[PDB]
């Protein structure tokens, strides 16, 4: 009965809408206190947090509670982080990368909801604005992005405080939807400098290889989450228009299938499931 929340986005949007893949119903919920695009979403203990983005870049961390349909302010990050990416480990929110104006972040900071406190951790090997982030059994991955100059590179964070480069992708991707499904890390979509991508690669943590799976039906700044063993990508920008298209990836048949449409097109959204 879990839901897919899309929060904020760009058409900078305040919408918080929830999709049920089991019946095609959308619900519109309480707005983001402050519109934001370029933000990330993630869930801790049933709570949905919206991080970073921009309205002016944003350091805001807000918390949405399905049980109250109310957005609660949290302590802000140590710096603004637009085009951020986030992951959770042990109930802690890791916010990696992003940009504050011309400052392209390689720093990473961790929020403990228990104390409402943000705290710095070991920065990355590379500045990554538009970074993709996912976590696989307490390893945090930052994938792609753009360092202020040039990334196919990916790197991995072990919490117990050092980042390690991993195998590079087959593709240069900033603004790529990144997730973990099963024991693999997916990097769907992105922007290679030239084109929006519809291709998707997954890193098998156990063969340390990026292999392409079927292409999507193109997009950047797309939302991405998992729901009932399936990847859902939301909206994004295909180079010409801001898509309302929501696409679902079934790993069993290795196909991407459009599965719904958002009530309005957006990119720059934060997405999570709870
Ligand atoms: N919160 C934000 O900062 C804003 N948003 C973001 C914008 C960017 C990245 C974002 C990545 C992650 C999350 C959010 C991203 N990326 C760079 C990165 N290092 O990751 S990106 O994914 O690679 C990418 C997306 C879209 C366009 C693009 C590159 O550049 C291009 O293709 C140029 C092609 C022609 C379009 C164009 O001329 N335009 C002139 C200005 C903008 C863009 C525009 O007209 N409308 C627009 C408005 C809002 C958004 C996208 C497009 S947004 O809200 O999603």
């Amino acid at each position: 009965g879990r839901l897919i929340y899309t929060a904020g986005g760009y058409f900078s949007l305040s919408y918080l809408e929830a999709y049920n893949p089991s019946d095609g119903t959308w619900l519109r919920l309480a707005d983001l206190q402050v519109p934001r695009s370029g933000l990330a979403g993630c869930v801790v203990g049933g709570l949905l947090y919206a991080v970073g983005g921009r309205n002016t870049d944003s350091s805001a961390l807000d918390c949405y509670n399905p049980m109250t349909n109310q957005w609660s302010p949290c302590a802000p990050m140590s710096v603004p982080r637009n085009r951020i990416g986030v992951g959770v480990i042990d109930g802690h929110i890791y916010a990696v990368g992003g940009s504050h104006g011309c400052i392209h972040h390689n720093s990473v900071e961790r929020y403990e909801p228990e104390r409402d406190e943000w705290h710095l951790v070991a920065p990355m090997l590379t500045r990554r604005i538009g970074v993709g982030v996912a976590v696989l059994n307490r390893l945090l991955y930052a994938v792609g992005g753009f360092d202020g100059t040039n990334l196919n590179s990916a790197e991995c964070y072990y919490p117990e405080n050092e980042w390690r480069m991993i195998t590079a992708m087959n593709t240069i991707r900033s603004g790529a939807g990144v997730c973990v499904l099963h024991n693999c890390i997916y990097a769907a979509g992105g922007y290679d400098g030239q084109d929006q991508l519809n291709s998707v690669e997954r890193y098998d943590v156990e063969t340390e290889t990026w292999t392409f799976v079927a292409p999507m039906k193109r997009r950047s700044a797309l939302g991405i989450t998992v729901h009932q063993g399936r990847i859902y990508v939301l909206g994004g920008y295909d180079g010409h228009t801001f898509l309302d298209s929501v696409e679902c990836y079934d790993p069993d048949t290795d196909t991407w299938s459009e599965v719904t449409r958002m009530t309005s097109g957006r990119s720059g959204v934060g997405v999570a499931v709870t």
